[PDB]
């Protein structure tokens, strides 16, 4: 559990780059 907040925190801003890529096309 060490790594795990750090880690959402990554994953959110990849669900936020996929949102985002997906809106551009």
């Amino acid at each position: 559990g060490t790594f795990t907040s750090d880690y959402s925190k990554y994953l959110d801003s990849r669900r936020a780059q996929d949102f985002v890529q997906w809106l551009m096309n």
